């Protein structure tokens, strides 16, 4: 499957792409504001995501920080990132289905539009000014809105037992972004799709 991640912001990301044990594609890439990178998903990929990386700094040897969403300090993810990271996430030719969300389990960072480029389903978005109007508590010094889990390290919000509600904290994330996954038992928003289509990742929709 090809996506294609386009950074509309007016500053510079660093994207990303893992399937938690492994890099998807080329794992990462500087992209500047307006620039487009193509990469190529193996079908049957489970469990994928895709997040942008802010305030990056890269040596030579592709090693550095980022201070959202870094993994492991690598220009080339093999790993999930250190939240606050909105996650495009994904699984596909799950018996015939394709299913994509975007999700703020693990917080926000920057604002993100997923829509497939093929026929047959609708897109999500979350593009509201989450970090404007985080709540002082869930403010991350780097930049972005913290999830309440990484925050507190609590059973109910990061729903260790299985059983769990919304939160202040979730509600926050919901009322700004209906369409995104606010916590690990939000009544799921994922949509389905067909089988092998193409998708795009837009950063800043709006903007």
């Amino acid at each position: 499957a090809t996506f294609e991640i386009v950074n509309r912001c007016s500053y510079t990301v660093w994207a990303a792409a893992s399937k938690g044990d492994a890099a998807l594609d080329a794992g990462g890439r500087q992209l500047n504001s307006g620039e487009s990178w193509t990469i190529n998903v193996e079908p049957g990929t489970n469990g994928g995501k895709i997040w942008a990386r802010t305030d990056c700094y890269f040596d030579d040897s592709g090693s550095g920080i980022c201070k959202t969403g870094d993994c492991g300090g690598l220009l080339r993810c093999k790993r999930f990132g250190r939240p606050p990271t909105t996650l495009a996430e994904f699984s596909l030719n799950q018996y015939g289905k394709d299913y994509i969300d975007i999700s703020n389990i693990k917080g926000f960072n920057v604002p993100m539009n997923f829509s497939p480029t093929t026929r047959g389903c609708r897109g999500v978005r979350c593009a509201a000014d989450i970090v404007g109007q985080c709540p002082a508590k869930l403010k991350a010094p780097g930049g972005g809105c913290n999830d309440a889990c990484t925050v507190f390290q609590t059973s109910e919000y990061c729903c260790t037992t299985g059983k769990c509600g919304p939160t202040e904290y979730s509600r926050f994330f919901k009322r700004l972004c209906p369409d995104a996954f606010s916590y690990v038992l939000d009544k799921p928003t994922t949509v389905t799709c067909p089988g092998s289509s193409n998708y795009r990742v837009t950063f800043c929709p709006t903007a």
